[PDB]
């Protein structure tokens, strides 16, 4: 099938790849190209590509609505374990979420002296009980690091103390707009 450039509603973000997805006409679509999301995550604008059968369980006007250009922190433009990005390439399995993490575009980040890691889902590989691990993968996105370095996360990336809940970054990305209505409007 051919790609659909436009907005979808009833979208979700995969917790392992951090890519956005939506169902339309019984097909599963993956958001590619430049991805723009609404602050409340209800809608995503992108170059939607048919990637498989629809999965319903994961789930207007005509003028553009406010949103933000999404940065996938795992896009590999600044790969760890290199001269460029010396950070350790190996993701950790935390018994619990690290303290002092912050929310940026629905993704949860940890900053350890300049090395950024991001929450990439749980991993329950046990038996009795089970043991649930929270995987934190090293950020491989140059865009994410350019924002951090320009101090765009000064308000949330340098906290210390016993703080379990993530703080929400004031900066939510490059401002943009999503065309309306969503293509998969009910």
């Amino acid at each position: 099938k051919s790609h659909i450039e436009g907005s979808f509603t009833n979208v979700w973000k995969d917790d392992k790849t951090l890519d956005w997805y939506a169902n339309y006409e019984g097909i599963l679509w993956k958001a590619t190209g430049v991805v723009v999301i609404t602050g409340d995550e209800t809608q995503v604008y992108a170059i939607w590509v048919p990637v498989g059968l629809a999965i319903p369980e994961n789930e207007y006007g005509d003028t553009p609505i406010p949103g933000y250009i999404y940065i996938n922190p795992l896009d590999g433009t600044y790969p760890p374990g290199t001269e460029q990005n010396p950070a350790n390439p190996n993701p950790s399995l935390e018994e619990s979420h690290p303290l002092n993490t912050f929310m940026f575009q629905g993704n949860r980040f940890r900053n350890r002296q300049g090395a950024l890691t991001v929450y990439t889902g749980t991993v329950t590989q046990g038996t009795d009980p089970v043991k649930t691990y929270y995987q934190y993968t090293p950020v491989s996105s140059k865009a994410m690091y350019d924002a951090y370095w320009n101090g765009k996360f000064r308000d949330v990336a340098f906290h210390s103390g016993f703080n379990e809940d993530p703080l929400v970054a004031e900066y939510q990305g490059q401002l943009s707009y999503l065309p309306q209505p969503p293509v998969n409007a009910p």
